[PDB]
């Protein structure tokens, strides 16, 4: 993608699972990141759903070089600019709009936007993108929906997210159109609100092993 | 929003139910509006699906000032201008497009447009909107679908419509992201056609009563 | 549209079933085509999902004059221009984009674009289209979705495709808003390579006979 030195494809094929992270207390950012890395998970999506989000991204970026940190829930060019300055390596949006696609295209980091319909995918393809997030996965119609929607597009790859759990992420990873999935079970709130990092690491390891066929 | 004296939020917080009205005979418009008001329902969405629709809005605005009358099935700038001229206090659309959104934001009355996906939600948000219609609610996957779609957006509120009835409207009204719902059961075509306003008033009163949470 | 001698309506109203074709081997096109027509199916959608696609359209348009040959999976003004020159009589897309919609109205052949949501349908209507593909049918919310849409748009007509087979195509065909159905069951891959045109004619024949309501 001309202006992106790091391809969206490389972000999505780094591992089978990209954790959708919600960090409430900035102090838990780094240890949580190092914990995930300890469990074999290197691409971390920090969602812009909390006050400390961007700060969390900046911290992880400077302190956990063994992890590729990025931003999630990026809804517009303003937020894209913010996470880019904070050090995010990639951006994930739950959906897409032309202003976001355009600023991302002209930007320096890869954006992996979510889509729910073929028209949304085609719009994204008009901007040169080939990797997308399928969100909300289950609500969109699960594996069947993704299969139909991926049908007429052989070169497109997806990262299904939304309703994905240890019980069904294998069903998605099995699809040839899928590169990886997104899950929020790796960094449970309760576990993060207790400093139980050993628990996080184990969830990552299980997530990675549970993905290997 | 800057140019709207009456906020979209105000429209949706007025009551738990917004009747989606289809009036075929102009002469029924006023007594219908009075009957609904009598039942405790005053946010009246007159859909642009019949020739007398615009005249209906005008008649109601004039003869039943106590009701907050507006337009539905507004598909483009032209129609939006036409109903605004006719006295509609708000506008509802089953979906959205940039031309409609831009014209609405430039206009004087709130537009509460329908979306089905996150990308459509984001487009509306690009124009500053925060209140939306979720249509067709049931066909889009119902409550589950909406919760998934509303997940990444805490400040957004909805008015789901499409397949909602006394049987399930409390399922929607129970959600934190839902302010109210739209339904067509308060004004059955036969009742309206038969000038049976007692029935309409009863339906409205039962609707308001059953929505209590 | 102003520049379509053969309306989209004409295409969709020709027969009850429109086979979505994927031709891997040129030279399989004509025999397959003739096989379909012999069964009573004249409208053939050749999807741009293979290298020989464009060649198959030209080959079928030359050796089978009665068949109404068209292109499928047309995604951008480039593929549209290509198929048009190759002799496609119409174009079908999985979804729609403004660039594609614009080039279509400027072109010479009718475009029947797919839509999944009311917002996408409205975009298409902003370009004057009245006929649309409903894809992916099942995932979109199947029959009930379509009916929900008929409310605000009673003049729009659809050709639903995706998850439709003899077990359910009648459920769609029964709807007033439906002109015809799209399906792939008329030409089973195995049957093609096996050179079993008889099977194709029987499937096509049963398709038409089964549609009679």
């Amino acid at each position: 993608m001309k202006n992106w030195k790091t391809s969206a494809e490389s972000i999505l094929t780094t591992g089978p699972v990209v954790p959708v992270i919600v960090v409430k207390k900035l102090e838990h950012a780094v240890p949580m990141a190092k914990a995930l890395v300890a469990g074999g998970v290197r691409v971390l999506e920090v969602t812009l759903r909390t006050e400390c989000a961007v700060d969390a991204i900046r911290a992880i970026a400077k302190e956990v070089p063994e992890a590729i940190v990025g931003a999630g829930t990026v809804l517009n060019p303003q937020q894209l600019a913010e996470v880019t300055e904070a050090g995010a390596q990639f951006a994930i949006s739950p959906g897409l709009t032309e202003p976001l696609l355009k600023a991302a295209t002209e930007g320096t980091i890869p954006l992996i936007p979510g889509i729910s319909t073929v028209s949304e995918l085609m719009l994204g393809m008009d901007y040169g993108l080939k990797e997308f997030k399928f969100f909300p996965a289950e609500a969109n119609g699960g594996v069947k929906a993704l299969q139909a929607i991926a049908g007429p597009f052989s070169q497109v790859r997806f990262c299904p997210t939304g309703g994905i759990s240890p019980a069904n992420y294998r069903d998605y990873l099995a699809l040839k159109s899928v590169l990886c999935i997104g899950g929020s079970w790796l960094v449970p709130a309760d576990a993060l609100e207790a400093g139980d990092y050993d628990r996080i690491t184990k969830l990552a390891r299980e997530a990675v092993e549970g993905a290997k066929l």
